[PDB]
């Protein structure tokens, strides 16, 4: 499954709360706060389907997309807290040999080209885990793929730089709980 | 018009949100998920606060059916006038009428299909002098009414779920979801 | 008899409350957060007790409704996971169809038990099935007839309170922690 | 301030939402969800007023506590959401260059001995940042504290070896949203 897809074919900023000091830094919403906990909440629900077996060694990449970590490990919380049975699960933050023989689960915010988590699968699988599974909250249909999938999708959006919600812009937008196209006002405002 | 749901567009395919396992077979498409009602219902309540608020607010549920939608607006409305550093008195009342005379009456609604409830409810209460009528509706259905306050417009399909039912049933379901023929002969 | 607070609540200063509100509260007894983990084991108390027939939950007017809406939530979120389609009746009565039924009537302040006294023998009239009755609060008050709810979720000292579900001349509504006013609040938003 | 104090002298388990696999792993609830969160929005108020405002660099202790860290962070950008102005933050976490010139703001989950921050506090404040402050969600009472006293606490807790919410026991109770006493049953079946 592709996730919740989102064609070229979001919202306007006056139909949804917008923080007053981002409204002229943003084009448009593309997925609203609810929306993400709700696909959160399933993405979850896809994981334990097949993965939350047993044991489950959550790695969060550094850095960015924190967010995104936190709320998908409550809702997956919130599943053991009525499986009738106690599950153990490991959280670490990866920027070692403690994942050989163990079911690890990698959680990223967004995966643009793909580099980043080809890299990083092409090392965790230097080691020896019992299988290596990635889950991916924004998935970009971008021409500058290298052509990696992620196991668990949450939404694939167009080619344009957003913020918001696990997004940040040199650490602004961190407020801003919505997935959102950032302007060239709001690039200019924030840049390093 | 708020947050308009086309036709053309398909909505949410049911694999792609948490959906109650007895609810399967009785649902087509989630039109509106939870979260995004919510999201929605924060913004009304900042629209509220623009055009209302200016005097004392009269908070109109009506029943029944859309309590929960009630429920959740006022929330975010109570949760606007704790940022405020001043005391704000609200009414809150439900009905099927003297506190509203010099008041800023605020009917709520979950959904407006024919928009005969409206027209009729509107017409008694501006009977009894308020200083303001409005109404906020959840949902608009595209079935010559239209509301001072609308979260979503969405098409001509009989929905279930969040504040609305179908014989007392999918009040579990959280979101705005169309029924299917299956489920309406099964809970008619 | 629920949770007990006792005789012997919180600083106003521990927790985040409205700063047109300062003056206006002595102590903060329970915490919203603390209302809700409360009343989620209050549905499962339900569920266990009256999950068994059709339930025609009733919420008392006026005031209330915000613990009515927040116990059905965890209610809902129960039925949601049962595996089975759930229908529920939901209504609003007064100060004034349910023969045979399974009846919750749901009330956010127990003071002396004259209001639920009086309802239930109004209610028991049209010889319902069952009737229990759920509050969110109960005081510990010599003014009290002797009447126990069927479900408590807060045993509280002799206080006027205000929050949450409660309000006071149509004041304290965004106030969402059961606090104690004062005498200054009191003499303030008096009608 | 000394945060919520939690006296020598709970809460029954009976009273609160508690996992069915966990029953006999527990002795009494502390500290409920719910209160913990009311109680962590008053914190992140607190940190805005006296550090907030400008730049923080957020630092969260490794390992355990990512919890506590997540949702006062929640709180915090809840308050900038509504600041009208565009306010910077830089998250981060490190376990036992970048916070020169800034204010440090160190999440702890719970402080026992006190051991963890003298010898963390030291380190950080080698980088001269312009401050350093730091959040602890639980003080343990406990003579075995070298006396270190958090800039910010939330709950004084009572000596006992508390689980849930934020804090884990041999990764197990992650599922746990209440902290609270561990029992013999359960210290010896995750063992
Ligand atoms: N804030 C923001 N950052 C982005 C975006 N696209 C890429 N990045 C950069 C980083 C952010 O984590 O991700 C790159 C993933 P890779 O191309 O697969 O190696 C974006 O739309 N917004
Ligand atoms: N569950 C459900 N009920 C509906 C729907 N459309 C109409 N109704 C009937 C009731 C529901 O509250 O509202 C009527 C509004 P009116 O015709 O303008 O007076 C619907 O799509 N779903
Ligand atoms: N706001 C507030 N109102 C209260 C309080 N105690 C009593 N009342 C008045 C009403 C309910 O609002 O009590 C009637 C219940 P009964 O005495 O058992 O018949 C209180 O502490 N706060
Ligand atoms: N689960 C649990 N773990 C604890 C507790 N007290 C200490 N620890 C261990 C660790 C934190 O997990 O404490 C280090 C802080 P320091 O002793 O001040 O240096 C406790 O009551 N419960
Ligand atoms: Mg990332
Ligand atoms: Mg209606
Ligand atoms: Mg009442
Ligand atoms: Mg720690």
């Amino acid at each position: 499954s592709p996730g919740v897809v989102i064609s070229d074919d979001g919202y306007d900023l006056d139909l949804f709360a917008i923080p007053n000091h981002y409204a002229e830094d943003l084009e448009r919403v593309f997925i609203p706060h609810g929306l993400i906990m709700d696909r959160t909440e399933r993405l979850a629900r896809d994981v334990m389907k097949e993965m939350g077996g047993h044991h489950i060694v959550a790695l969060c990449v550094l850095k960015g997309g924190y967010k995104f970590f936190a709320d998908l490990l409550d809702y997956i919380k919130a599943l053991n807290r009525n499986s009738d049975r106690s599950i153990p699960m490991t959280v670490d933050f990866i920027r070692l040999s403690t994942l050989t023989g163990k079911n690890v689960l990698i959680v990223e915010d967004i995966i643009d080209t793909g580099k980043t988590m080809q890299t990083l699968l092409s090392l965790v699988r230097q080691y020896n885990p019992k299988m290596v599974k990635v889950a991916s909250l924004l998935v970009k249909r971008t021409p500058r793929s290298v052509g990696y999938k992620p196991d668990f999708v949450g939404f694939e959006i167009p080619d344009k730089f957003v913020v918001g919600y696990a997004l940040d812009y040199n650490e602004y937008f961190r407020d801003l709980n919505h997935v959102a196209v950032i302007s060239e006002t709001g690039k200019a405002k924030y840049k390093a």
